[PDB]
Order: structure tokens, then sequence, then C-alpha cells
């Protein structure tokens, strides 16, 4: 019907699958964009078999996308790091069509306009940075997503879980505070602001009160859920930065994303701005699965660990 059709770049991803499958259950048109040469093609027949409209295509195909672009309304993209600056070709896909009423471009975690970090890692946020910039100077409608921590990634990164260890490491004192999101509500939140006028060109930030922990209290109320008690190993911040300065690349990006999650406390280190929107607030029949709910998923049906690619 009036549904805006979404075409969502990086949909087989680990955080793009869940703004298709948002999509679908919202009922809007879906266009998923992926490579010919793509593995996840049981994962596309799913997404087939929910309605989806999949096109198979390379980010280099210029005409293709302009082509794509004049049908549908909304563009998310959910590219991996490698691939930041190639958005630059869906940015110009979407100016020489025209007709694009919302662009999301793949940001998905911290608010990079307002923290720094270490060298390995402030060099891919000011990629996402310069994304940005292009979009405001040529004018194109858009929402910056703020989605802070992937829960179900870094439980898994943290607590380890599938791992019958009797220690756990933690990073830093391990008291900095960050905000961790379901992966399956930061994909619905995501689409639902895609076409929310109060998240028109604005930062849209995922902090529910309920998702904000430190990595001890995480540890805390682990052990209390399964009944068992893990001795701590700290690994010294001066320890983490060294690290960032003599490992190769892409080993030392890591450490310096943890560094700023877990020791800076990058998601939680400031206060709301007057335009800035937090998700959370936006609609009353939806909300963010909480860390205790997220925990019993883990204890009942624990989601398989991920490494994003660098
Ligand atoms: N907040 C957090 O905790 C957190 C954690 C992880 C990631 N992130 C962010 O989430 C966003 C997406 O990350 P992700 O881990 O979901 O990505 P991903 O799964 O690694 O990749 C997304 C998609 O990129 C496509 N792709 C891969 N190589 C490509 C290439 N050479 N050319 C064109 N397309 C290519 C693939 O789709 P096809 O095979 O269909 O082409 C892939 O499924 C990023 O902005 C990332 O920084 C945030």
């Amino acid at each position: 019907g009036m549904k805006s059709k979404i075409l969502i770049f990086g949909g087989t991803g680990y955080i793009g699958n869940h703004m298709v499958k948002g999509s679908l259950k919202l009922g809007h048109p879906t266009y998923v964009f992926t490579r010919p040469n793509s593995s996840k093609t049981t994962l596309l027949d799913e997404f087939q078999s929910l309605g989806a409209i999949i096109v198979k295509g390379e980010l280099d195909e210029h005409e293709k996308l302009v082509e794509l672009m004049k049908k549908v309304d909304v563009v998310i993209s959910a590219l991996a790091f490698p691939q930041i600056l190639d958005q630059f070709k869906i940015l110009e896909a979407i100016k020489v069509a025209g007709n694009i009423k919302r662009f999301l471009p793949s940001d998905f975690g911290v608010e990079e306009d307002r923290i720094n970090a270490l060298p390995p890692f402030e060099a891919l946020i000011e990629r996402k940075r310069m994304i940005r910039r292009a979009i405001e100077e040529a004018n194109i409608p858009y929402t910056y997503v703020s989605a802070n921590c992937f829960a179900s990634y870094f439980i898994n990164y943290l607590l380890r879980p599938y791992d019958p260890k009797d220690e756990i490491t933690v990073y830093g004192t391990g008291e900095a505070k960050f905000a961790m999101n379901y992966e399956q509500d930061i994909g619905l939140y995501t689409i639902k602001v895609a076409t929310d006028p109060r998240a028109l060109n604005r930062v849209v930030i995922y902090r529910p009160s309920t998702n904000i922990i430190t990595q001890l209290e995480l540890i805390s109320r682990w052990e209390k859920k399964i009944g068992k008690k893990f001795k701590k190993i700290h690994v010294p911040e001066e320890e983490i930065v060294a690290l960032t300065k003599e490992l190769p690349e892409p080993e030392n990006i890591p450490i310096a994303i943890l560094h700023c999650l877990f020791i800076d406390g990058a998601t939680m280190s400031y206060d709301f701005k007057e335009n800035d929107v937090e998700a959370s607030t936006l609609y009353p029949e939806l909300k963010f699965t909480t860390i205790d709910e997220l925990l019993d998923i883990f204890v009942h049906d624990p989601p398989p660990p991920a490494s994003a690619a660098f």
C-alpha cells in the first residue's frame, strides 16, 4: 500500500539480515542488493520466502544502481568496515536518481561525530564521518543511527558463554559503562526510524535504560544466571594502548575498539543533545529486549558468536 519501498545494501550481513527481517515484518516492500558470488544463498532463499526482492549485482554497476534507486524510497546501508567509502557509489546513484526520501549510512555503532578513539579505530570512524559530510553537502535526507553495542555479539565476545573456562578476561578496570542492544531490535527499530518524521535529518541513538551495564556487572549477573563463579583476569589499559601501536593491521583494530567501548566507555560518555533522538522513547508498542532477557536467551538458546570484518 502506502508503505515506503526499502532498499538494503549488505542485507545478508550480520546486522543487515535483521533489518531485512524487520522491514518485511513491518510490511515494507523490501529489496536486498547482494553480490553474484555471495555464499549467503540459503539466507537469500529465506529472505525470498519472506517476501524480499533479491537483486544481484556489484556496487560498481552505476547504471544498475540508478535504475534500482528510481524504484525505491528509502535506502539503508549495512556494509562492513572495508566497504565504508564504497558507499560513495551508493550515494552517487542516490544523487542521480533524485527520488530517495531517506538514506541511512552504515553507522550502527558509536556516535562518531562526538567521540574520538585510538588511531586504528579513529581512521575507520573518520571514513564514516566522510560519508556523513558528503550526505549533508548534497542535501540528501538522512538518519544517522548510533546503535551502540550489538548485544549477542559482545555477550559472546565478553562472556564466551560457549566456553567452559573458569576465568574471564576483563578489559581495563571493567567499571566503564556501555549500552548494548539485541540485534533483532536494532533491526526493527532501524526500519521504524527510517520512515519516522521525528528521525528525519537527525541522529538517533539506541540507549534504553534497561541496557546499560559495566563489564563487572555483566559478569556478576551471568554468574548468578548459571550458578558459576569466574576468576577475573584484567588487561591493563596501558597494555591495550601499547598493542594498538605495535600490532599490525587489522589485528590492532579490535583492540582499539575494545578500548573505546569498554575502557573509555564511549557509548555512555556523553549526554544527549537538544536534537538527538533516543529511540526507546519513540514507540509505546515496542521495547528493546533487556539485558536480563538477553542473558536468559543465552541460557536457553544462545546465538552463535561472530567476528566483524576488518
Ligand atoms: N555496534 C556494534 O557492536 C557493531 C558490531 C559489528 C558491526 N558493526 C557495524 O555494523 C555495520 C555492518 O557490519 P556487519 O558485521 O554486519 O557487516 P558484514 O556482515 O561483515 O557484511 C555485510 C555485508 O557486506 C557485503 N559485502 C562483503 N564484502 C563485500 C565487498 N567486497 N563488496 C561489496 N559488498 C560486500 C556482504 O553481502 P553480500 O555477500 O550479500 O554481497 C555482507 O553480508 C558496520 O557499519 C559495522 O561497523 C557494529
